[PDB]
């Protein structure tokens, strides 16, 4: 599914991302937009092995199962698939805890180049949250 940007800003107020550990929902929606355009089925297969899933593009080397990554760890204890879905829960509350694990939106690389340090209000414009 491919959210309109308001609608995927409704979605994750709904399931508590606003200024979640101090990170505004303008940070989320931009870090949303840059590294998958908004696409739950988005999927990017890295140089290591690994690859990233979702909406979120949360990588598969820690944080899910896809069964096909080296080492693999399995922290938020679900396979990758799950976070292809048209609901975002999952990742969503896997996403809650990469951003607890020591490096604040950090962990997303194009919310770093593209979101960190911008006025992200921007990406809440026109929104009825």
């Amino acid at each position: 599914k491919v959210f309109g940007r308001c609608e995927l800003a409704a979605a994750m107020k709904r399931h508590g991302l606003d200024n979640y550990r101090g990170y505004s929902l303008g940070n989320w929606v931009c870090a949303a937009k840059f590294e998958s355009n908004f696409n739950t089925q988005a999927t990017n297969r890295n140089t290591d092995g690994s690859t990233d899933y979702g909406i979120l593009q949360i990588n598969s080397r820690w944080w899910c199962n896809d069964g096909r990554t080296p080492g693999s760890r399995n922290l938020c204890n679900i396979p990758c698939s799950a976070l292809l879905s048209s609901d975002i829960t999952a990742s969503v509350n896997c996403a809650k805890k990469i951003v607890s694990d020591g490096n604040g939106m950090n962990a997303w690389v194009a919310w770093r180049n593209r979101c960190k340090g911008t006025d992200v209000q921007a990406w809440i414009r026109g929104c009825r949250l």
